[PDB]
């Protein structure tokens, strides 16, 4: 599933992702359109032999098993191939455990490369 913007601003707003440790809906909407292109199917090989996963580039060496990462947790207990599902709850609710962790939205690099301080309310401007 290739989310539309507002689409997708509206079922991270429905599972309760705005405001959640602080971080308003369009920081959530700026991450995944800058991690997955809105792309639930998305994956992508990280240099260490992990992969990243779906709509939020969620990591095989700690957050889900996809059977291939050494040294892998999988601390969201979840299959990594859930995350690819055109239903962003198993994303959704494994985001929020990663961003409970400590170093907040920063553990998404492409946010902190390209949505942290800039106009991220624009990414739900528009929508209903
Ligand atoms: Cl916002
Ligand atoms: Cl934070």
């Amino acid at each position: 599933k290739v989310f539309g913007r507002c689409e997708l601003a509206a079922a991270m707003k429905r599972h309760g992702l705005d405001n959640y440790r602080g971080y308003s809906l369009g920081n959530w909407v700026c991450a995944a359109k800058f991690e997955s292109n809105f792309n639930t199917q998305a994956t992508n090989r990280n240099t260490d032999g992990s992969t990243d996963y779906g709509i939020l580039q969620i990591n095989s060496r700690w957050w889900c098993n996809d059977g291939r990462t050494p040294g892998s947790r999988n601390l969201c207990n979840i299959p990594c191939s859930a995350l690819l599902s055109s239903d962003i709850t198993a994303s959704v609710n494994c985001a929020k455990k990663i961003v409970s962790d400590g170093n907040g939205m920063n553990a998404w690099v492409a946010w902190r490369n390209r949505c942290k301080g800039t106009d991220v309310q624009a990414w739900i401007r528009g929508c209903r």
